[PDB]
């Protein structure tokens, strides 16, 4: 193991808390709050303090996503819409520095506010879900503050962390990036998939990856398929674990 | 900032858990349980999760006291007394494997259960400490299987960590370790420190360096200075923080 190997080994084992291993809020189908290794190996709880909830299978994935696209020379910049408490941006930004690369930035977006209150215009799919419900007992709502915080206690807050506070609605169209090497969405719904896709992946270089988190989730997943077809993307769908998928833009 | 300066930065912030900050144990002069930054700088509480109780600057002496010998090929391995959950014994072990060293050990010595009682052969200073009263109240018991558990959630469980389970008195003579280049000692009283200034500092290689972490401890400082008086030791005591002092063996 290298020194960068080991950083980056022991970044994700650190956001994603392995190291101490903090319970899970129950919530959903989890039912116990004990830490469980398989449910945060694979990303399926909860967590109280841990800095990212998308667990280690999914930490690999954008790990290999980030240094595909270093290694390959896909130009442009970092972008995770819908990022909690900042763990997988944390982990992106680490990424950047193991390899000191100066020219690429970590784009965190996000309401910082949780899941929007659900209105009329939403899909019917998002309304049945009313994600919103969900809020405080998951500990979604983190302030921009917080996630700043956050990155500063790894000593990886600088001007190649750049923030977009928002809902996606709001802030995709007129982000102030113009070209995307890796584009990870993780905000569950029809409506923010279809927000960032419509606005987002435009930008993303041939070559750059697109993933998906929430693929598992049905409104998420009809979001993905409508803008494919619309766009006559047929990169295959490649599934990470039992939430994520991503693709490979050619 | 090359990879092994962020692995290593990054294990210090992580066995001393500035990442997730967790509360402190009340007891001797701490009176309230919030984690409160100065005092885990310099380790100065009593944390109910981290891995050391040392804090980043005496973290920061044992990289410069390891790095150091390996810089200057001072031969030996590692030995810490007196390890708690482990976090510094941890921290020692990623410096070698930072730098791929295969030819040196991290021992890894205590008795496991916490201090030991006292008895009419203790010197009277720590009869009168009688540290034992202290083990529950900073969780200090804590067994050999927890501290192999810790090791490998980082990825540092390998044949290059021994542990050697026991009182002082009766491991050190015997310890099968044939060279040190660095001693840390850090088992509190009078006793623990001549316990193995007595038995393992002839092993310590010419350039090595001896760590006395509660030399703010009046038994420990006794026990140091009766020590260097015998052997007329004089090489510059070197203070580290409010606690913790050091020296190269000439
Ligand atoms: C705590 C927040 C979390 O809530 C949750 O997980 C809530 C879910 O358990 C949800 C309730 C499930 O619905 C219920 O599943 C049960 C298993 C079914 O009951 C059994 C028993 C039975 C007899 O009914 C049988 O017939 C049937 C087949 O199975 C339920 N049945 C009534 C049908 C079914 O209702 C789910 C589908 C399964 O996983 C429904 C579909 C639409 C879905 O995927 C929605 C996801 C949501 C709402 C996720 C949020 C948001 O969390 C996010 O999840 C992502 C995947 C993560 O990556 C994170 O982004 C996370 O954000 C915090
Ligand atoms: C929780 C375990 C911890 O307990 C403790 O810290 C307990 C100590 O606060 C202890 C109580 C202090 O004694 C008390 O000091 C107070 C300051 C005095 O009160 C004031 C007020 C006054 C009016 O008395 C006046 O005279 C004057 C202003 O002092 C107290 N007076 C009553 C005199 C005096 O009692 C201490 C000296 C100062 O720190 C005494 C000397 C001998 C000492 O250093 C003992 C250390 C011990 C026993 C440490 C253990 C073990 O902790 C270890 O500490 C190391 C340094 C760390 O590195 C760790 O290894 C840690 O192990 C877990
Ligand atoms: N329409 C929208 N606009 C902006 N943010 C949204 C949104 N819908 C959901 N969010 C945000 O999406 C996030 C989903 S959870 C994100 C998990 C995170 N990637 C991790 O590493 O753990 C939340 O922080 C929530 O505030
Ligand atoms: N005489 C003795 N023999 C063996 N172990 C002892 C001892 N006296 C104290 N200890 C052990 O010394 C340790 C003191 S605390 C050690 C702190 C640790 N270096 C850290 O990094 O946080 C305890 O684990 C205790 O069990
Ligand atoms: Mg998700
Ligand atoms: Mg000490």
């Amino acid at each position: 193991s290298t020194g960068v190997e080991l950083y980056l080994d022991l970044l994700k084992r650190t956001v994603s808390n392995f190291i101490y291993q903090d319970a899970t809020h129950v919530a959903g189908l989890i039912t116990q709050a004990a830490f469980v290794e398989e449910a945060r190996e694979s990303g399926e709880d909860y967590p109280t303090v841990a800095h990212t909830m998308i667990g280690m299978k999914r930490l690999n994935n954008l790990q290999h996503c980030v240094e595909s696209a270093l290694r390959d020379g896909v130009p442009g910049d970092v972008l995770e819409t819908g990022v909690w408490r900042g763990g997988a941006c944390i982990f992106a930004r680490g990424i950047l520095k193991a390899y000191d690369v100066r020219d690429r930035t970590v784009w965190v977006a996000d309401s910082f506010q949780g899941f929007p209150k659900i209105t009329d215009d939403d899909h019917p799919m998002d309304a049945e879900m009313n994600l919103h419900q969900y809020n405080a007992a998951v500990d979604l709502p983190t302030s921009l503050a917080t996630v700043q915080r956050n990155f500063s206690r790894y000593g990886l807050l600088d001007d190649q962390v750049r923030f977009l506070p928002g809902w996606f609605k709001d802030t995709m169209p007129t982000a102030p990036f113009e070209r995307l090497a890796v584009l990870r969405m993780d905000g569950d719904s029809y409506g923010a998939t279809m927000d960032v896709l419509t606005h987002a992946y435009p930008r993303l270089s041939p070559g750059g990856f697109a993933i998906i988190d929430d693929y598992c989730i049905p409104a998420c997943r009809e979001a993905v398929h409508e803008y494919r077809d619309r766009h006559g993307i047929s990169d295959e769908i490649v599934e990470i674990d039992r939430q994520g998928v991503y693709w490979r833009r050619s």
